[PDB]
This record gives C-alpha cells, structure tokens and sequence, in this order.
C-alpha cells in the first residue's frame, strides 16, 4: 500500500463537502452514475475502432449494489477503468484544475448540486461517504484499489480482491446517518429523478 498527500486545492473542496451544511445530499448518485455513464461510451467508443477492446468483457452496464450489514453502496460499472497513472497523476492535475472552476463558481452564487459541471462529481460521494473505495481495472494495467477518508491523503494498492475484467467500482462506506441511501425504495426514486435516460441498464440490486 503506497500512500499520497492530496494538493491544497482538493483537499480544500474535500473539507468543503464534507463540512458545508448541504441537505441535498442525494445528487451524489446521478454524479456516479453520470461518471459511469461517460466511462461507459469511452470504451464502447474505442470499441469501434479496436473491437478486441472488448475481449475483457462485452457487456456495458452500471449495477447499484447495496449492502445492510456493511453498510456500503456500491456504483459498478463495466467501462473504460483507470490505469495506476490515471489513479495517481491525471486524475490529480483535473481534481485541480475543476475545484478551482468549481470554488470560483460557488462563490459566484453556483450550487454543490452543479458539482458535475466542473469534472470533479465524483468527490460529490463524500457528501454520503465516510469512506471511498475505488477498485478499477483497464485494458492496459492490473487491478487496483484507490482509497481516500479524506485527512489529507488517500492510498493506492494492487487489488487482491475478485477480478473485475474491466472497469469500476465506487464503495461508498455511508455515514451512520446516511443509511437511507440502502434502502429499496429510496435508490429507486433518485435512479428515475436524476437517471432515467441514462443509454446503459442500471440494474438496482436488492438483499
Ligand atoms: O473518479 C475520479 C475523479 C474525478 C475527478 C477528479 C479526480 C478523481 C479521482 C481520483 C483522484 N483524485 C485525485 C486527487 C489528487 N491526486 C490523485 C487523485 N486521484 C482517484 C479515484 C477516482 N477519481
């Protein structure tokens, strides 16, 4: 387990989701999802062009994994994945530059909801999250396991865990008070909100 310290700015927009009082907590999973999605005509797009691109796995689709005992949601998706370089260095220069377009759009009057307008949705899951996992396989690296609670840092490790074949996963380990976000019904009343024509399956599953 290799461990890293997030830049000034990320973690300044860390602090800022995981302190401000926002009650609109739920746009986390359209972002996911959205994140998925965009992942998702990645792979299918380069598909055209190499169709072996696909011999890691054929099917395009986004699950919603929730677990009571663990108390974790997880957004799976079969997509492009991100590579360890991916992980640790492009993700890092755009967690950069789109928390400074989002903080200078929030203190223009912009919203948290707008968070996905900047590049940087996918730290809306710390608004749920305590804990975020990110396991993630693509065609050109192994499997690994980003990790981040927020404090400064986050780490990076080689997944031992079930191999994935290709794409993500986003574990969100819920806030004690976050449990609504488990539960059938209310899944399925964000996914027809704020996801209704996403172009992949969504399939909820159920315990
Ligand atoms: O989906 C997204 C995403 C979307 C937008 C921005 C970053 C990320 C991002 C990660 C990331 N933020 C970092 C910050 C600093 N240095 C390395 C970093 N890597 C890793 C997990 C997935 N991820």
């Amino acid at each position: 387990m290799e461990t890293f310290a997030f830049q000034a700015e990320i973690a300044q927009l860390m602090s800022l989701i995981i302190n401000t009082f926002y009650s609109n907590k739920e746009i986390f999973l359209r972002e996911l999802i959205s994140n998925s999605s965009d992942a998702l005509d990645k792979i299918r797009y380069e598909s055209l062009t190499d169709p072996s691109k696909l011999d890691s796995g054929k099917e395009l689709h986004i699950n919603l994994i929730p677990n009571k005992q663990d108390r974790t949601l997880t957004i799976v998706d079969t997509g492009i994945g991100m590579t360890k370089a991916d992980l640790i260095n492009n993700l890092g220069t755009i967690a950069k530059s789109g928390t400074k377009a989002f903080m200078e759009a929030l203190q223009a009057g912009a919203d948290i909801s707008m968070i996905g307008q900047f590049g940087v949705g996918f730290y809306s899951a710390y608004l749920v999250a305590e804990k975020v996992t990110v396991i993630t396989k693509h065609n050109d690296d192994e499997q690994y396991a980003w990790e981040s609670s927020a404090g400064g840092s986050f780490t990076v490790r080689t997944d031992t865990g079930e191999p994935m074949g290709r794409g993500t996963k986003v574990i969100l380990h819920l806030k004690e008070d976050q449990t609504e976000y488990l539960e059938e019904r209310r899944i399925k009343e964000i996914v027809k909100k704020h996801s209704q024509f996403i172009g992949y399956p969504i399939t909820l599953f159920v315990e």
